[PDB]
């Protein structure tokens, strides 16, 4: 029997897993599938041989997130720039202007004060407490009806639509607006800065990072699926699927929310969790990978396209680039690959589709999502409870980070908060 | 003796004298000057023979100032587009980008946060209410400490600045940070708005308008100069400098503010008002025509320059042109040509000065002042009584404008206010 068991190797898992051994805990971590990092994912693309791309989620900025800077910075592992946006071919109506801020000065007033109604809107939103705990629930309506009452004129409606469905990974109709303002109020209180924190990659991938933090991890066993915490009697007992049981004091839940519906919890888990739960968060975001020709550099696109989103990735060579398109995995079928020409010749009539690439997050049944989105509705009902132990069962991972969910960041900020009070407990 | 007499013959009491009139009452008008308009003058350029300039009052933009379209609409008279701005000049530092909106990419996210911080303080005046009503001395200090609090980075902050000290007539150090705010409240809570009203001129002058209104005001006494007004007996007695006095049931004074203290008023006026009219307001506006070779069309100079802005007035040829700047009385010299010189060169070196045009207000004893602006702690102390009546006494114009001061929209108020009290009183 362990001192604590860690279920799940995305940076969550791993971060605690490492924390506690550092502390002179006994740990063991059990990691469902045949790789670390999760969502997290460095690959080689299936488009073009010998070329590393990352699957899922890949930007970071220093700023916003000082507790992955710091394991960058503790690692020596480098970083680079994004992508630079040198080109713009939005599709957000006549008047729009051809710049990263399309916003033309016509529309300029309508910008302001729909600004200050954003933000004060964001700005009653207390982080540490829960959306939940806060009298919020009369911003937790469709996204597309908080921005009709906003009532914008076309460009930068568009505009906020657009990276509102990218980032939330759901269309407007579905998407919570309270928690597009959790979003803002995340990032210090600034709509601008949901963007601009796209701000830097790994030049060599996240598996630097997983690497550099596993290699602290004494005892991992991979190709493990956790189906059981049965916390009944005195230690913790862990069933697994092709496996005997393991012990331990505490038990972390470092997987995604959308799974834990899969695991039988003894005791039952309390109660006001269930149904959240059993229905799982509302994420759907789908980041497409699309091997182009005829694509010069430095292109973004923003606009009322099946694709919001479609921008420069990488270099394939002179003639050949990889974009990446975010859209939802409700409104669009990434194997229909003229589906994907038609998106793409919206925006860009020259360029020439070679091939997609992604990763289906949904029925991969280690994940059942992509980065979590509640459901209209769900997280001013129950919030801050999902992430709060049961017993000595705790539950962590970037889904239910009250600080910076959605980003790997929170899965940090979630292990950290963990760690700490196994210290004490 | 009349049912009113109005004293002062700018578009306050202009518009007074009309519908008092209009109403069939028996109205006298008392202007102490040689001519109608006030504030608003239009006359033949000291520079140039034969051209016509406003050398006070100029610009209004019809969705902010709805009494003024009335009457220009109500007398067919034809309004242009001020100069369009097409050529940039800035002194904003190297960061900044030569358009109307200077702001660069890398300060976005500070103007974003001081967009909200400015709106949320300006949507704490209700604008019906009077700013000393409102608990809002907080407020009341130097602007230069209010936005020094802002911490904004260089291009927005002195962009603000400039802007600032063009439309109070104040240097920073002595502006109120609450006027500013109330100028943004009037603006329909826009800071964008304040610049934006510079929308319109009048294609002939504004002694269009003032013509049009004295054509319908029966009985006019030019160089008639109020000393006294005394509502000691029955019937107001107004005493007159070189001239028998004149009776009426009510009095509108429609002079300006800094003005008043050189009436005796019988009984003394409330004693809450009379040391701000003592002291008069703090407005110190100081608005340049300057004649000029050189300079191509359109341009705009906005920056930290003794004129935080110097930009395009009027065509006088092809090589000749007139600039307007503003700046204040107290901070320039604008009989020191080299000085003008100098400034105008500062932004636009390639220009030379042929000639400057203005009128000294401070030095006008029917004005003693440009437009109103507080000193600081004033209009916290006293503002809303300012403009209400004494008795049998009315007091109007922009300079005790709640809805717009310091505009020509203000004056219309104001009188409009007092003809519906008398009309029922
Ligand atoms: C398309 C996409 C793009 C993204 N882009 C960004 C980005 O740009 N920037 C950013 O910061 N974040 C990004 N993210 C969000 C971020 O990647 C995730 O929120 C984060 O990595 C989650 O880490 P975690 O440790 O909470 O969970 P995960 O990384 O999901 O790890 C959970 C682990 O649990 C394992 N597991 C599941 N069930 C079991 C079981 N029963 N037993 C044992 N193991 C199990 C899984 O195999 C997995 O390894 C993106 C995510 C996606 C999907
Ligand atoms: C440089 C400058 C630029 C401006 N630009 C704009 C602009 O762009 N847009 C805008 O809307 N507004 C502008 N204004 C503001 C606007 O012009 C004034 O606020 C407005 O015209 C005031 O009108 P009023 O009727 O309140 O007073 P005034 O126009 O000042 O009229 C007062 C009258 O009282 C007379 N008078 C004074 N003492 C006596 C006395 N004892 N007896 C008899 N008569 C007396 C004066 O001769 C005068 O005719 C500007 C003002 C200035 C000074
Ligand atoms: C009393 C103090 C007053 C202070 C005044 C400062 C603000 C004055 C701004 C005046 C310039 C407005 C011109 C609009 C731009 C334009 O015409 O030309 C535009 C460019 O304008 C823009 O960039 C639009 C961005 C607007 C975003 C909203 C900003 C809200 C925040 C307000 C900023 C606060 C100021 C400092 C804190 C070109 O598109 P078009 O030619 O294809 O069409
Ligand atoms: C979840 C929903 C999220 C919605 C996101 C919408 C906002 C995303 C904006 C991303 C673009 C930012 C790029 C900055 C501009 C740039 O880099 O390039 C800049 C041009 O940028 C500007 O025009 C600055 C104006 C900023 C004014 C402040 C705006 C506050 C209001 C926020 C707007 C609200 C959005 C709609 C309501 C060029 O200067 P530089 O190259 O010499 O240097
Ligand atoms: N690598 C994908 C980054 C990314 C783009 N848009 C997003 C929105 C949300 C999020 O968690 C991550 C992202
Ligand atoms: N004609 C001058 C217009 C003008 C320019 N700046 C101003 C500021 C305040 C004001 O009332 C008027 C103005």
């Amino acid at each position: 029997m362990y001192d604590a068991i860690v279920v799940g190797g995305g940076f969550s898992g791993l971060k605690a897993a490492r924390d506690l051994t550092n502390a002179g805990k006994k740990v063991l971590l059990l990691e469902g599938g045949e790789r670390l990092g999760g969502r997290a994912y460095s690959r080689e693309s299936r488009n073009v041989p010998g070329l590393r791309v990352e699957i899922g989620g890949a930007y970071l900025h220093r700023k916003h997130h000082p507790r992955l800077a710091a394991e960058l910075d503790r690692y020596g592992i480098p970083t680079a720039a994004a992508s630079e946006f040198t080109s713009f071919r939005h599709r957000l109506g006549p008047t729009a202007v051809d710049q990263a801020f399309p916003i033309p000065g016509s529309e300029a007033v309508a910008v302001e004060a729909a600004t200050y109604t954003l933000l004060r809107d964001a700005h009653r939103i207390d982080l540490e407490k829960g959306l939940e705990n806060q009298d919020l629930e009369d911003l937790d309506i469709p996204l597309n009806e908080y921005v009709d009452k906003l009532d914008l004129p076309p460009v930068s409606r568009q505009f906020l639509l657009a990276w509102a469905w990218n980032m939330l990974g759901q269309p407007a109709d579905q998407a919570s607006a309270l928690w597009m303002l959790q979003l803002v109020a995340a990032h210090h209180y600034s709509i601008l800065g949901v963007v601009l924190s796209l701000d830097e990659v790994f030049s060599n991938g996240s598996a630097d990072l997983v690497d550099a933090m596993s290699q602290e991890i004494p005892e991992i066993r991979l190709q493990t699926v956790v189906t059981g915490i049965d916390q009944s009697g005195d230690v913790v007992n862990v069933t697994v699927k092709d496996g005997h049981a393991f012990q331990a004091h505490s038990v972390i839940v470092a997987t995604p929310m959308n799974t834990w519906r899969r695991i039988v919890f003894t005791p039952a888990l309390p109660e006001r969790r269930r149904s959240v739960i059993e229905e799982g968060h509302g994420g759907q975001g789908l980041k497409i990978l699309i091997h182009v020709r005829g694509a010069e550099a430095g292109i973004e696109c923003v606009g009322d396209g099946i694709f919001p989103t479609l921008y420069d990735y990488c270099e394939v060579s002179e003639s050949e680039r990889l974009l990446v398109a975010f859209t939802d995995s409700g409104s669009f079928d990434p194997t229909d690959i003229g589906a994907v020409k038609d998106a793409v010749l919206y925006y860009l009539p020259e360029v020439e589709v070679l091939g997609i690439d992604y990763h289906d997050w949904i029925a991969d049944p280690l994940f059942e999502g992509p980065w979590v989105a509640p459901r209209v509705g769900q997280f001013s009902r129950v919030h801050k409870e999902l992430g709060e132990p049961a017993g000595r069962i705790h539950f962590v991972g970037s889904d239910v980070s009250l600080e910076f969910p959605g980003y790997i960041e929170g899965a940090l900020e979630t292990a950290e908060c963990a760690v700490n009070a196994i210290l004490h407990s």
